[PDB]
């Protein structure tokens, strides 16, 4: 099924290698603006919106010129990336391994084109979820749908974990101004009696709906927390009639969620080609839609699919996901770079990174092609981050004077949903997202730190190479539609590195091995016998951890 | 000055590059295991602690045997670890390039050792604090100190970025079991004004106190956070005679806490010899005091002063910190891993991995050694991390399939704050615990794969190579001494790295030149005007801000 098995034998792949020795080692960005007026203009491109609003990428500080991103591109077309994007928009099953169809593009379609799966369309089914999600929303938010003692939701806790969470998590987080007061949601994903413990803390049974979120609707973490969270509202509420009103489940596994005690009626489906890293846009997104309304909510679906046309139907050199994807292969296969900075300059998106991190790292963190042979070159990078500034007084310590090559995306909003103090706040946010990025790549030499006033040991201590590459991303302001848009930008930039690599970018096998290892474990705590079933460091922690538990 | 110019330039370094070879890279911890039936014993570690509890260090699923972790001693030896630790606990000024004690393990002194700066013992000025420390959060703790209508307070916000926040953030969400009801503490430290906003969006000005918490008392971000702050206040209460009862500071400079309007009876001291990054056991963990009370503040302190001791008085083959560090360099400097993982499975420790962020890769981000010569070979790693079970579900899948090492520290507590369900959900987070440190070991073969049922080409898709190194550390339970001796492990961990290094992990000439950046554009957004001062990415960033800027 593949076209090739490894990116090291696409013919391009060993030009790269060369120009990367002649050109690319050594680069100099400060060299490059010198000797071409117009740089600025040729490595950057203004994406418009759906709905007229704008977002500049800035890719001019790169380490890349016209020859090694024209190079990148024939790399790009040897490795069949538009073949294989469009059978991802065709429904073709290009998760080989699960033997599914990947069609998160399919959740946003509200222009209800043809898109099927299996030969049948989609888009009717699709939007019939999203009119269940509305009607429910609406019902929540304006008090038609009450608790069992007839009063208004006032807060909204998702179960979920992993896939199921983080969307939720990161998206509520970002949009957050579009809120209303006395509306609120919580989080509980983790395993840890903690989580649970907190989060409920302070709520009242006849006020609390719970959305329990799970694909499969059998993971052990989720069900144990969706068993906790059903023995709390049961401990006030008494009766288990009164569950209909406060347990919703957001789920392709309609059995079993009518075997845990919601009703069917109370379930809003997806389907198994929607991957967890790439499901808030389906059901999973409810709680979003809860949260700032399913107007505001279909505008994030809308900003989405307005990227999807974007890196559809652009030719490869003008295609902005496509650009970002062929810069990480170019820092990550022949740099050597194993890392990938995001910085929001938008406290926001403080979780932007995070679920950034669990989209690149999962789809992207494997060895093996879709020729199925073992790949002889590196593939997904280590994608972190945190917002600014605060990450200007931490970590951009080592981005600045450290030895590792740190490629890094700054995205910045030009309007507030905040602007407090006519904009002073803003403009020192922006002030800093600008200098960043110059600081980054001017450095500064000996011959001006000398200039400063250092003199002898002390002058090495403080010269900034420069040449160090950043991407800044600027929108006019973080709408629900511009962060539909920046999200499926990196997730064409995920699919674009691994269409290079020749991986399968759908799947996770070590995420579905985790799901399966700790029963048997598990099992051998339900006492406080010594253990020697494993190796000895395994057995040694489980057998101190039986002489100190409780 | 320096006993030695480069790593590159001590005997054991090209020694170790040839067991490297010989060994190292084809490491296989199976095998280890299988040879050595005392492997478990040989290579973890129990720490106890001052008040007898206890911290197992597990270092075993390692990629390290006899010989490599001798040699890595030998190179500690000849490094001058030991001589440079002395330094430092004598007071002498290891911060070479700011001429500055560093002396963070002087806050923790509860022994009342002597502890000299410029011959000068610190021990009674470093107590003094603490005492009005004790005094000023006992009083809020009691209701006996009242806002400006006589009303107890409910909120403490403390504002300040970078080592003045997000200390007091990880600890007081580390330690939210021991806080109490009606007294909640609150952060402000990004500028951009979402910050300000949605923090103080439902606090009452009656019942809200502010520390404002900066070293410098300079800081753009933090002044300006802490006027925005004022002006809340005042706009309900009026008179600035009020401020005095709501605000307090916690700074080195006196002088410029009183040009503000606090009263120098409200300031919090410490000196110029603790660093940022290191400061959460100064005055600026006051909220912590806080929010907890000060007795576990003081256990906290404690915590870190046992670990300390062990760190001074252990030889290098027995001493915890140290083979932490050692670790570190033979990964980043031998593998050319570029990253360390840290995974608590602990949601209270969720920013647990960002305050050891900033810890490492601020100290140890650095290309000058203590010779004032260029490094050659990689100093700081980049270090990240989220919680457990949370990040099994996410980049886990990289950790266990992907082309890169990621040398990972879990971290576990026997015990729960929060043992609901008679300890249900916390056996399942301990299984988790072992299972996935035992899978990143003994990885899944061609063969296992084929026998749980793949055939064909799938079969590569499933396997796991094992042989992926973790530190498992298991705590008894995550108090406040536990917390403090944990944080002074990798505060000794990243001293060793920087030691073998030869650069000055205690000072942070990038995060300097950030708080002076942003001056020059920040007047250039004073108007409108379009702007050509800088190279073409910068001016047309800030030219297309200016257009679509509010
Ligand atoms: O990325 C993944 O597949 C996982 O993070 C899942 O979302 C997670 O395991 C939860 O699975 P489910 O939604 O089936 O409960
Ligand atoms: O690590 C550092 O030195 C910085 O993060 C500082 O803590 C930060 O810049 C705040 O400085 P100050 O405490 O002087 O306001
Ligand atoms: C005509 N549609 C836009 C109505 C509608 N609204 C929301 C969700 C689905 C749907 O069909
Ligand atoms: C004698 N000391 C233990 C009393 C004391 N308590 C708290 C802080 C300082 C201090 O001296
Ligand atoms: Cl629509
Ligand atoms: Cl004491």
């Amino acid at each position: 099924m593949a076209s090739f098995k490894l990116a090291t034998d696409l013919p391009e792949w060993k030009k790269l290698e060369e120009t990367y020795k002649s050109v690319g080692e050594k680069f100099s960005v400060r060299d490059a603006f010198a000797k071409d007026p117009k740089r600025f203009e040729e490595f950057s491109w203004i994406y418009k919106n759906y709905d007229d609003s704008k977002i500049l990428f800035d890719f001019s500080k790169n380490l890349v010129n016209k020859e090694i991103l024209d190079q990148l591109v024939t790399l790009a077309k040897e490795a069949g990336v538009e073949k294989l994007r469009d059978a991802m928009f065709a429904g073709d099953h290009i998760n080989t391994t699960e033997d599914r169809a990947v069609y998160h593009v399919a959740l946003r379609n509200r222009a209800l084109r043809k898109m099927p799966v299996d030969g049948k369309d989609t888009a009717q089914e699709v939007d019939d979820v999203l009119k269940h999600m509305k009607e429910f929303s609406d019902s929540i938010r304006d008090g038609s749908w009450t608790g069992y003692t007839g009063k208004s939701i006032t807060d909204v806790v998702n179960i979920g974990i992993g896939g199921s969470d983080l969307g939720p998590v990161m998206v509520t987080e970002a949009l957050k101004a579009y809120s209303k007061p006395g509306l609120n949601v919580h989080f509980i994903s983790n395993i840890d009696g903690t989580h649970t413990a907190e989060t409920l803390k302070n709520l009242n049974p006849e006020t609390t709906l719970f959305l329990i979120a799970s694909k499969t609707f059998t993971t052990a973490e989720t069900i144990t927390n969706a068993t906790s969270a059903k023995n709390w509202f049961l401990a006030t509420a008494k009766d288990s009639k009164h569950i209909a009103k406060h347990f919703a489940a957001l789920s392709t596994n309609e059995k079993e969620v009518v075997a845990f005690g919601i009703d069917a009626k109370n379930m809003f489906g997806f389907e198994s080609w929607v991957g967890g890293r790439y499901s808030v846009w389906s059901a999973i997104g409810l709680s979003v839609a809860i949260y700032i309304g399913f107007e505001n909510f279909n505008d994030f679906l809308k900003g989405a699919e307005a990227m999807d046309q974007h890196f559809l139907t652009t030719p490869l050199e003008n295609n902005i996901p496509v650009i970002g994807g062929l810069l990480s292969v170019w820092y990550n296969n022949f740099f050597g770079a194993q890392t990938h900075l995001v910085v929001p300059f938008d406290q926001y998106l403080h979780r932007f990174p995070a679920y950034l991190q669990q989209l690149s790292m999962e789809s992207n963190g494997k060895s093996v092609t879709r020729a199925n042979v073992f790949t002889n070159y590196q593939t997904g990078t280590i994608l972190f981050g945190e917002p600014a500034t605060n990450a200007q007084h931490s970590f951009f310590q080592l981005v600045h004077q450290g030895t590792k090559l740190i490629p890094a995306d700054f995205i910045l909003a030009a309007q507030s949903h905040n602007p407090i103090e006519k904009n002073l706040h803003q403009r020192m946010l922006a002030s800093n997202f600008f200098a960043q990025s110059e600081a980054l790549m001017v450095g500064k030499d000996e011959a001006k730190v000398k200039a400063e006033g250092a003199t002898g040991g002390l002058v090495p201590h403080k010269e900034f190479s420069g040449n160090r590459p950043t991407t800044s991303i600027l929108a006019q302001k973080i709408t629900p539609a511009t962060l539909g848009s920046l999200i499926a930008y990196y997730e064409h930039l995920t699919f674009t590195e691994g269409a290079i690599w020749n991986i399968n970018s759908f799947d996770q096998w070590g995420v579905e091995l985790g799901k399966v290892l700790a029963k048997v474990i598990g099992k051998e705590l339900d006492d406080k016998k010594a253990v020697a079933t494993h190796d000895a460091s395994t057995n040694g922690l489980i057998n101190q951890f039986k002489e100190w538990e409780e």
